[PDB]
């Protein structure tokens, strides 16, 4: 068959707003147990990602809010997305994960690295 | 075929001793543009793995060391595994990279989940 972003992706998703603290964000990454963090506006739009390699540079380079160290322009998935066109995806862009939206850039869902890796296993 | 861990490894290995400080750490994962850091000792022996994640618990924990906030019991790979065993893995261990070792435990490359998803995404 072909597999959907929709039959593998993780939800419900775990975001938060900009105004967060790095210290903040690094917190939602442990207590989730997770590398990513969609950033949305108050409507629940995406505006941003962060990423755990993004709390790390915020040390490594002094950095000092979420706004500075966000990614703004995002790739993403739609739904209905065959889950190898986001993998091809992934590795053009040199990312990890992609937030899963619908056509008006509210979050869904987020499907990562681990999750089609976690796919290919289990295809064997 | 069956597609090993020798065809899709990244080498050579990034690498790094216990003695340098978390920031330093930071600073090689911004560097190489990578998340995993092997943890090796005076003769180039596996000790432990540090992530961007790891880097992220520190902040979120207030952890000050390498060695507090390293993991040490390490799943790793050997170049002849099958990738497909590796995947299998590293979902059941819920991490996103591996060291690559041989019999003695130094380390010659390492395979993430991004390695593993671009594999996916290419065979479509
Ligand atoms: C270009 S990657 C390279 C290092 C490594 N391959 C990784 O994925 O972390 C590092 C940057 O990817 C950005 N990033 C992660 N997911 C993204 C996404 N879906 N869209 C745009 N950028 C993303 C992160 O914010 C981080 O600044
Ligand atoms: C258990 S994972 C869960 C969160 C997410 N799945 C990830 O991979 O980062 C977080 C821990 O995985 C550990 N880790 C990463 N690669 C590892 C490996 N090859 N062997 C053992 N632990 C590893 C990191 O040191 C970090 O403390
Ligand atoms: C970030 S890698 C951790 C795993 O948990 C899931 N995950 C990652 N980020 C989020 C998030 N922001 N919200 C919910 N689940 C997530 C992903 O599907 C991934 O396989
Ligand atoms: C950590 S995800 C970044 C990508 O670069 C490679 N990489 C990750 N960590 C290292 C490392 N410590 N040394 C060399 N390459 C690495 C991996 O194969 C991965 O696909």
């Amino acid at each position: 068959p072909i597999t959907l972003v929709k039959d593998i992706l993780s939800k419900p998703p775990i975001t938060a707003h900009s105004n967060i603290s790095i210290m903040e964000a690094a917190k939602i990454l442990i207590k989730h147990n997770i590398n990513h963090l969609p950033i949305v506006d108050e409507h629940g739009k995406l505006v941003g990602i962060i990423t755990s390699w993004d709390i790390a540079k915020a040390l490594a380079q002094n950095k000092k809010t979420i706004e500075e160290i966000m990614t703004r322009n995002v790739i993403t998935a739609h739904e209905d997305e065959p889950v190898d066109h986001v993998a091809i995806k992934m590795s053009k862009y040199n990312i990890s994960g992609v937030p899963v939206v619908d056509d008006y850039r509210r979050v869904v869902g987020i499907v990562t690295s681990e999750d089609i890796s976690r796919l290919f296993g289990g295809k064997k």
